[PDB]
């Protein structure tokens, strides 16, 4: 029933962009549907299943946002806390006037997309934030930023008195029932871990980097990620976890037809292809944009990429539908959006 609809949208993608493998998962009123294409590891010849591990890149930020929200629900921090409240080493810097919420939503004042290359230790990372000169006043501009949401997740874990990676892998992820989701992939699961493929068609995986865990470091399966979507639609039995998830759906400000929340970015549904494309465009991703008041049915999404992988997630809680698409090539974001939007509209 669903198979031909998904195939019609996914098969041309695989062909045109030479995608080795893709795991697609669709949620429709409680029911999970898995659609698996191609090959996870060209060298070993292992095929893709809904249990294959993919790098999801910035889709990680939705989980980091959920951990931050969990810290809020637990009373360990608040979004309007100054960042330096949670880090003694930041006292006396610009971060005495920048909030946790602003870090989470990339609106702290122009932190850049990536850390400079020389920031490759915690000592240099601390120095980087202390040296950083604010470009914009807090809250006035959105500049998509790994140092920004990265510091948010780091300080949130700090407020809960646990290191980020174990807090994620031992409290949040199993709390969401995601037992094949990792910051660090253990030996027993390495067979399940795909390789990504570059423009050169070489097998690659994500390189460690400062705050990688917090900003882009999650490995997961289409099945585990669809579970996360299901938690975001028909919530969880743990009420603290439920509250934290709900926090991530609140709109903080808008840019065009896109509304920024914690991790998730949202749109009025139904949504035109144009509006989704614009909200997920290079202008929105790579440039600073002024913030506007948040949008007053809702679609949530998040894109994610590493050098070798390309991910997308979108769901509409009011219609009980969602889609997860995980590929081991970083193929164009607009192709992900066009396919997902086509599929969801036929589900609705």
């Amino acid at each position: 029933p669903l198979r031909p609809v998904v195939d019609a949208s996914i098969q041309p993608l695989l062909k045109e962009h030479r995608i080795p493998g893709m795991a697609v998962a669709v949620l429709k009123d409680g029911k999970a549907h898995y659609f698996n294409y191609g090959v996870a590891n060209r060298e070993s010849g292992a095929g893709v299943s809904e249990q294959t591990l993919f790098e999801i890149g910035s889709v990680s930020k939705t989980l980091t946002a959920t951990l931050g929200a969990y810290a809020v629900v637990k009373g360990a921090m608040q979004l309007d806390d100054k960042a330096s409240r949670h880090a003694p080493w930041l006292k006396g810097s610009a971060f005495d006037s920048i909030t946790m919420g602003e870090l989470a939503t990339y609106s702290a004042g122009g932190l850049p997309l990536q850390f400079p290359e020389e920031v490759d230790s915690s000592e240099k990372m601390r120095a980087y934030y202390r040296q950083w000169a604010p470009v914009y006043s807090p809250g006035s501009h959105r500049q998509y930023s790994n140092p920004s949401i990265g510091l948010f997740g780091h300080l949130a874990a700090s407020s809960l008195k646990q290191p980020f990676a174990p807090l994620m892998e031992q409290t949040l992820l199993p709390g969401l029932g995601m037992h094949h989701t990792y910051v660090n992939v253990p030996k027993q699961a390495m067979a399940s871990y795909a390789y990504g493929y570059s423009k050169e068609d070489k097998p690659i995986r994500v390189n460690p980097g400062m705050l990688a865990d917090e900003a882009y470091g999650i490995k997961t399966s289409s099945a585990d990620l669809l579970r996360f979507v299901k938690a975001n639609i028909g919530g969880v039995d743990d009420k603290a976890l439920q509250q934290a998830i709900s926090l991530t759906h609140q709109g903080h400000y808008s840019v065009g037809g896109m509304t920024q929340g914690l991790g998730w970015e949202s749109y009025a549904y139904p949504v035109t292809e144009q509006t989704l494309l614009a909200g997920n465009s290079a202008k929105v991703i790579l440039e600073a944009n002024p913030t506007a008041a948040p949008r007053e049915q809702v679609l949530f999404n998040k894109t994610g990429s590493t050098n070798g992988f390309g991910a997308y997630v979108a769901f509409v809680p009011a219609r009980g539908i969602g889609i997860v698409m995980l590929a081991n090539r970083n193929y164009p974001i607009e192709a992900r959006i066009k396919a997902a939007h086509a599929i969801l509209a036929q589900l609705a």
